[PDB]
C-alpha cells in the first residue's frame, strides 16, 4: 500500500482522482512537519522575546523537521489518546525537548496547520483554473465567428457563436477565479491564543508583559507567510472561516456543472466533443466533471450546520467533520480542474453538422427578414406575413409529421409571390448575418476582462 | 501499508474511525470479488439455460475468485480507460479456458450495480444488530432509571419534572424508527438482475434465439443466487438512482437522531447529570454529532443524481456514489459503534440531580401550595399573593445575590402558612410531581421495544 | 383581497401555483377550526371520563372565529395559544373555564399539525395514482414503438416509448407507495402535558392512570388517528417531520428526472407537451424547478431535529411554519402540472423513426456480419469489410453533415450480395427493441395496476 | 385584505415575520413598478440614439409608472400565459400613443432580470444598515463589559476564564465579516442590461441598421439610468444564476452566524448568567432566530442547483424556484436583523450567579499556581499533596450534589502553610482572565469601530 491495502475501504478521492499534490497537501507527512516547523517558529520568536531558548536547541529541531517517526506517533497517541502530546512527545525523542511547545496550547498547531493547508491548497488551485480560462479563451477566440444555433428551452433561437458560447462559461470560471483569490487573500492566522483565546498561558509566560504577547503573535504570524492574525479567537478561528472557503468551492462546483452539462448536450448534437474517431463517443470527463461537482455542492452544508452549533469558545464536534470535508472539498476540486484542463486542450468542433442544423432551423427565424426585403420592394407587410406563416406551417409540418427535411426555403422560391425576393434568398439566409454582436462580444469580454485577471499567471518578443 | 503512506490523503473513516467489518464491504477487495462472483453466476445460469459454457469453465471461475492482480487491472484499466473491461481481461487472464464467457450478453452494471445492491444490503445487515445493541443497552439504563426524578427542560428552562428514564425513551423512541427503517429498506431492496445496455435484455434474448422465457429463466436465477427475493421488471443501464436516495435518507435520519440524542448527553454533561464512560468532556458525543451531521449533509448528493439522471443512464452518477455510498455507511457504522460504548457506560450523579430539583422545584409546587392552603379553609385569591411575594423575593437571592433559593424557609417561618408547615416535605416531594413518567417507560418499553428488538 | 394586497410580498405558492384544496388546509381558518375541534372532542371525552361538563356551544361556534379579536390578545400576550382560548372563551362564555382543561399549548398546535399533514397526505395520494394511471395508459398505447436508446444521451440498443414512460411510471410508484405509508404510520400525539408526562390530567383524574391513557385513546380515535404515541416530550418528535419532507424531496427527484427527459426529447422533436413556431416545454421546466426546491427544503426538518433539546427548544416553530406548507403546496403544484403534461402528452412517430434510421445502422453491422457468416462468409474478413464502410458512412455524417448512407453502401457493394435480399429485414427496428414491450407489458400487470386498483 | 384572507395559505415570511419595507422590495408594485421604469428607460435611451420615439409617448410612459391595473394584467396573462407580455399589453393601454414602441428590440428577460437585480441590490441596502446597528449595540455591551470575568467554556465545559465583553466579541466579529461580505456582494453587482434573445443584441443592432457603436452606447445608457456602475459584457438571455448563488450563499453565512450567537444566548439564558432584554424567561427571541437563520442555510441549495442545471443560454427551470427562493431568503434574513437588534438593545446580565459559578469552578483551574507560589516547597510534592484535595472536593461536587470545598481543604491543611497568606490573591478571578479585557479594546478600536464609520447616521 501507498495507497494501502485493497482489504480495506480506500477513499477514491486518494486512490483514483486528485493529483498527488493535493494529495499530499493533505496527508499526515505534511500536517506532522508542519506542527513540527509551527514549532521551530514558536521557538525562534520565544526566545527573540527573551526566553530561555537556545541556538542549540533551535538547530537541532530545525534539522530534524522532516525526521518523523510515525511509527513511534501512533504508539504514543495510542496510549495517550492525544495526537499533540504524542507528537510534542516524539519530537522530544528526537530533538530541545523541554522546550517544544512552551506555553502553547494544542491548536497552536492544529488549528494554525488546518490554516497554512487551506491556503496552500488555494495556491495549487488558482493556477490549474487560470491555465482552464486561459485554454477555453484560446478557443473562444478561434470559434468567436462560428455561427451555431442558440438555445434557449433547449429549443432553437436566435444563432450565437460557438466562442460566444464557450464565453458564458469562461465568465463563470472568471468568477470562481476571483473568489479563490480573494478567500486566500483574506484568511487570517490564528497565531498565539491559548486554551480559550485569552492568551492566559502567555502571559504568564511573559511575566505579564502584554506587548511581549502580541510580538509574538505578530512574529508566528509573518514566519508563517501570513499578514494578518485574528485579533479575536475563541480556542480557534472561526469556522465561519470553513463556510466561506467551502462556499466558493461550491460556486465552481456549480459553474462546471453547467459547463459540462452543456458540453454533453452539444456532444449528443455532434456539434462539440471531447479531445481525442470511433463513430460514437461518449463525453464522459465532463459527465465525471458534473459528478464530482456535484459533491462540491453537497458538502458545503457540513461547515454551515457545523459553525451554526459551536457552543462557546469551541465544541469538539467540528472535528471529525473537518478531517472528511475540508481535505475532500479540495481533492474534489483539483480533479475537476485537472480534467477540465484536459477537456480544454483541443476540443473538437464539426463545423458542418452545425452548419446542417442552422439550415434546418433557421428559415423558421429569418421570416421577418424576408417580410422586410419584400416591404422594401413596395410589397405589404401584412400580405407577406400572412403568406409566409402559412408556409412555415407546412415546412414545419413536414418535419414533424413526414419527418422530412424543412422545405420552407424551396416554398418560397416556387411561390410566385415572393418573386421580388428570389435573388436575393442565398443573401437572406446567410447565417453570419444572424449572430449579432456575438464576435465583438467575445473580443471585447477578453481584451477587458478576461486576459487581465489571467496577466498574473502568464508563467516571444519583437527581436 | 494496509492504510498506505503517510504521504498522501488517507480517509479518516478508513483509519480512525470504521469498524474492519465495515471498511472491508466497502473494499476493492470486497467489490471485485464480488464482480467475480456474479460472473461465475452469470455462467452457471448460462450454462444451465442451455448456453456453450463447459464445467471447466465454471470450475476455473469458481477456483479463483479471490485470485485477483490488482496490478494487472490498474495497468489494464490505464489502457482501456474501462474499470469493468480491465477486470473481464484480467480475470479471462487467470481464467484462460472462461476467457471467451466471461461476461458473455451482459452490460458493465451487471456486475457494477449488483455489486453494490449486495453492498448495500450487506452493510445494512452489519448496522442493524449494531443499533438494536444500542437501543437494548438504552432500554436497560431506561428501566432502571424510570422512576428517577430529573428536571424537566422546555425551551432548556426548568419545566415539569421528568425522570431520568422517561428522557431515555425519547431517545429510545426515534433510534426504533431508525431500526424500522433500515429493516424496511433492506428487505425491499430489489435486484437489478441482468437487463442488458438499455434494459431491454436484447442480448441476452439474442443468446437464447428468441426464447423470452430463458431471458426470464436467467433474471431469476442470478437473483436468487445473489439472495435477493426479488429483481426489478423495469430498468434502463442502471438501477434506478431513487433506491440510493432511499438507502441514504434513512441514514440521514438517523444522524438527526443521534446529533439530538448525543447533545442532550453534551449539556447533561455541562449540567453534571450524566457523565460518559474534574474536567471531563462528552468527547465521544461529540464526535457522533460530528460525524451525524455529515450523514445529513451526504443526503443531497444521491437527491441531486437522480433528478439529472437522463433517460436510460448517464455516467455523471458514478464517481459521486464511489464517495457518498461507502462515506454515508462507514459514518453511520462510526457512530454506531461510538454509541454503543456511550451507552454501555453512562453515569448518572442523582446528588446533583436532587440538588437541581431543590433549587427548581419551589418555584413550580405554588400550585400545590394553593389548594392545599385552600382545602384546609383558605383564600385563594390571598394565598396565592402571599406566596407571589415570597416567590417574588425568593426569585431575587437566585438572580440577584446568587444565593440558594430560599422559598420554602421562607413558608417554614411564615404563619400565614401555619395550616401548611406540617405538610411541606410531602407537598415537596419531587416524585409527586413527575406525573405518569415512570409508568409510560413501562408500557413503551413492554408494547413498543421488547417487541422490536426480540428478533435481535 | 384573497391573496392579499399588490403592496407587500405574497408567496407564489398561495397566488399562482398551489390548488385552492391545498392552500385551504395551510390556511389559518383550517387551523384555528381544528385547534376548536381539538378543544370539542377534548370537552366531549373529558364527559364520558365523568369530568364535570354538559359542550354545545363550543359545537356551536367551530367556525366563528373572530380574528380581528384574537390578533389583539396575541399583541398582548405574545402567545398565538393563549390568544385563541381567550377569544373562544369570549364567545363561549358558557365554556371559557372548562376549555383547554388540562392541556398544554401542543393538544391544540401539535394535533392540528399532524391533522394537516395527514390531510395534506391525502390531498396528493389521489392525484398521484391519477398521473400514474395516465402514465400507464400511455405506456401500453406506446408500449410497441420503438425509439433510439440512451446512455450517455448517446445513441444505445433501441427501446420503445412506453418502456421508457415506465422508468418514469416506476420512480412514482415507488413515490405512492412512500407517501401512503407515512400517511398510514403517522401517530397521534394525544394528550401529554407539558413535558410529555401527564402530570395536569392525572391530577384532573385524581391520580387515575387508566383514565388517563383513555383520554388519550378517545381524541386520538375521534381525530380519526389508529395510534398515539406512548412517549412524548411536549411535543411529537420532530423525525416525524423528516419522514415525511423526506418522501416528498425523493417525489421531486423522480419529477425533476421526468420532467428533464420529456424536455430533451422536445429538443429532438419526438414529444411535445399539449396544445408561434417554436414550442418550448415551460411545463416540465416548471415542474424541475419546484421539484429542485422540495428536495432543498428536506435540510430543513434535518437540521432542526438534530438541534432540539430535552423535551423541545421552540427553534422549530417558525422553521416549521414555512417549510412544512411550503414542501405540499410546491408536491401539490407539481402533481396538477405533471397531470396537466400527460394528458395530451404528443410523440412524433415520423421523428422517431428518422433518427433510428439515422444512428440504427452504425448498431446493425453485428446482425449483417451474422448473416454473411450464415451465407459461409469469414467473421474477420467480412468485419474489416464493413468497417471501412462504417467509417466512409460516418464521415459523411460528422465531417460532411450528410445522412448516414451506410445502407446504401452495404446496398451497391458486390462483397455483401449474399444479404442484398435480407436487408430490409435485418434493419427492422422492431427486430432491435429487445424485450422492451413485453416488459411494459409484465410490469403493468403485476406492479402497476395491483398498485392502483385501492385508487380506482 | 392587505396581507390577504385566512382562507388560503398566507406566507408567514409576510403575514408575521419581515418588516414592511423589505415586504414591498418584493412586492408585486414594486416589481411591475420597476418593469414601467426599465421601458421608459429603454425608451428614452432608444430615442436619443436614433429611433423613432417622440416626446409625448416618453411623458406618457413616465405620467404612469405607477398606475398600474393588476385586475387587467392578471387577466391578460390567463389569456397570454406570459407576464412580460400581459403586463407590456396592459402598460400599452394606459399609454396608447407610446403601446407600439414599449419594449422594442428587447427579450422578456430585459424587464424581469434587471428588476430582479435592481431588487436584489435595494434588499442588501436595506440589510446592511440593520447589521450594522446590531454590531454596533454589541459592540457598546462589549465595552461595557470588557473586564467581567465569566467561566470559559470549552466542550461546554469549565475552562480558562474570558470576559463577558470578549465573549461578546466572538460574536461581533463573526458579524463583522457577515457585513463585509454583503457590502462587496452589494457593490460588485452587475447590471443585465440590453443583450437581446439570447444575449447577442441581434434586435438592437437591426434596429440601428448595423450601427455596433449605438448598441455599445444604449447598453451603457440604460445601465447609467439603473444607478449601476457595471453591465455584464456576456450574458446568454439570462444574467449568470451563478450571481444568484453569490447572493444567497452569504446570506447563508449570515444565517450561521446568528444560529451560533443565538445558540450561546440560549444557553446563557439556562445558566441564568444573562438574559434576552425584557422568575422563568424562555430565550424565544433567539430561538426564532435560531428557527429562521436555519432556513437561510437551508435555501442555499437552490440556486446552486438552479445554475448547475441551466443550459446554453439558458432553461426556464429557474423561474419559478426564484420567486420563492431570492425573496423568502431576503424576507428571511430581515426578521433576523430586527429580532436581533431588539435582542442587541438590552441584554440583561447577573453578575453574582456569573461570580457564584467562577466560585464553584476555578479552585479546580488555580491548582497551577498554588503549586508555582509552594514551588521554596517542592514541585512533585505539591502536586501529589494537592491532588487527594481534588479527588475529595470533586467527589463532594459530583457524588454528593455539595459545594467546592477544595479552597476550605487547602486552608485547613498545616502543609500549605506558607501559601495561606496569599491564597485569596491566588484566586482573584481577574487573574485568570489573560488578555481578555485587552483584546477587547483592540478589536473595538481597529476592526469594528472603522467598519461602523460609513453607518455613522
Ligand atoms: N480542546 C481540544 N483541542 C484540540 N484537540 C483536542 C481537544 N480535546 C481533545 N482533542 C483531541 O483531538 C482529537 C479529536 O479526534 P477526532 O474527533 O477523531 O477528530 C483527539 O486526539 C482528541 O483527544
Ligand atoms: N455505460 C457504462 N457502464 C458502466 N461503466 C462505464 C460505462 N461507460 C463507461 N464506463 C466506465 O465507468 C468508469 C467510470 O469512472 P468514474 O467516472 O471515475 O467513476 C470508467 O472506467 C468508464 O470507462
Ligand atoms: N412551550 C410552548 N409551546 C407552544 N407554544 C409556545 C411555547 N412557548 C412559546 N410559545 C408560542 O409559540 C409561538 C412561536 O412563534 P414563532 O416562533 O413565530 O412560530 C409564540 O406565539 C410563542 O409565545
Ligand atoms: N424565454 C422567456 N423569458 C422570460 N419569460 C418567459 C420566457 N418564456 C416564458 N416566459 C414566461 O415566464 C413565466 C414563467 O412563470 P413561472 O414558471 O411560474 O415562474 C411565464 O408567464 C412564461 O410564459
Ligand atoms: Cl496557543
Ligand atoms: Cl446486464
Ligand atoms: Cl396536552
Ligand atoms: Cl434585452
Amino acid at each position: 500500500g501507498d495507497h494501502g491495502s485493497p482489504d480495506s475501504y480506500r477513499s477514491p478521492l486518494a486512490s483514483r482522482y486528485a493529483s498527488p499534490e493535493m494529495c499530499f497537501v493533505f496527508s499526515d507527512r505534511y500536517k506532522f512537519r508542519t506542527w513540527r516547523q509551527l514549532w521551530l517558529w514558536l521557538a525562534e520568536a520565544e526566545q527573540t522575546l527573551g526566553l530561555p531558548i537556545t541556538d542549540e536547541q533551535i538547530r537541532e529541531m530545525k534539522s530534524n523537521l522532516e525526521n518523523i517517526d510515525f511509527k513511534m506517533a501512533a504508539e504514543e497517541e495510542k496510549r495517550l489518546r492525544h495526537d499533540v502530546m504524542a507528537h510534542v512527545h516524539t519530537f522530544g525523542h528526537c530533538c530541545a525537548a523541554g522546550i517544544i511547545h512552551l506555553g502553547a496550547t494544542s491548536c497552536y498547531v492544529g488549528d494554525n496547520t488546518d490554516l497554512i493547508i487551506l491556503r496552500n491548497a488555494l495556491d495549487l488551485l488558482l493556477p490549474k483554473l487560470a491555465r482552464v480560462i486561459s485554454r477555453l479563451a484560446d478557443f473562444a477566440k478561434e470559434r468567436a465567428s462560428l455561427p451555431t444555433l442558440g438555445f434557449t428551452h433547449f429549443q432553437p433561437a436566435q444563432l450565437t457563436t460557438v466562442g460566444k458560447r464557450c464565453c458564458l462559461w469562461i465568465q463563470d470560471l472568471c468568477m470562481d477565479l476571483q473568489n479563490l483569490k480573494r478567500v486566500r487573500d483574506d484568511l487570517r492566522f490564528r497565531g498565539v491564543k491559548g486554551t480559550t483565546g485569552t492568551q492566559a498561558s502567555f502571559l504568564q509566560l511573559f511575566e505579564g508583559d502584554d506587548h511581549k504577547v502580541e510580538q509574538l503573535d505578530k512574529m508566528v504570524t509573518e514566519k508563517a507567510g501570513f499578514k494578518r492574525a485574528f485579533i479575536i479567537t475563541g480556542q480557534t478561528y472561526t469556522r465561519k472561516v470553513d463556510i466561506e472557503v467551502l462556499s466558493v468551492l461550491a460556486s465552481l462546483g456549480a459553474s462546471v456543472h453547467k459547463i459540462c452539462t452543456d458540453i454533453r448536450l452539444l456532444a449528443n448534437l455532434k456539434e462539440m466533443e471531447e479531445p481525442f474517431m470511433p463513430y460514437k463517443r461518449n463525453p464522459m470527463r465532463s459527465e465525471r466533471c458534473c459528478s464530482l461537482a456535484r459533491h462540491l455542492m453537497t458538502l458545503v452544508m457540513d461547515p454551515l450546520q457545523t459553525a451554526s452549533v459551536q457552543w462557546f469558545e469551541r465544541t469538539l464536534d467540528d472535528s471529525a467533520n473537518r478531517r472528511i470535508c475540508l481535505a475532500e472539498a479540495f481533492l474534489t476540486a483539483d480533479t475537476i480542474l485537472n480534467t477540465l484542463q484536459n477537456i480544454s486542450e483541443g476540443l473538437v468542433v464539426y463545423p458542418k453538422v452545425i452548419e446542417r442544423r442552422i439550415r434546418q432551423e433557421l428559415p423558421f427565424m429569418a421570416t421577418e427578414n424576408i417580410i422586410m426585403a419584400m416591404v422594401k420592394a413596395g410589397g405589404s407587410r401584412q400580405d407577406c406575413h400572412e403568406k409566409i406563416r402559412v408556409l412555415s406551417q407546412q415546412a414545419a409540418s413536414v418535419v414533424k409529421q413526414e419527418g422530412g427535411d424543412n422545405d420552407l426555403i424551396e416554398r418560397i422560391q416556387v411561390d410566385a409571390y415572393f418573386s421580388p425576393i428570389h435573388s436575393q434568398l442565398d443573401h437572406l439566409l446567410d447565417p453570419s448575418s444572424f449572430t449579432g454582436r456575438a464576435s465583438q462580444q467575445v473580443q471585447r469580454f477578453l481584451e477587458e476582462e478576461v486576459y487581465p485577471l489571467l496577466k498574473p499567471y502568464e508563467s516571444v518578443k519583437a527581436e
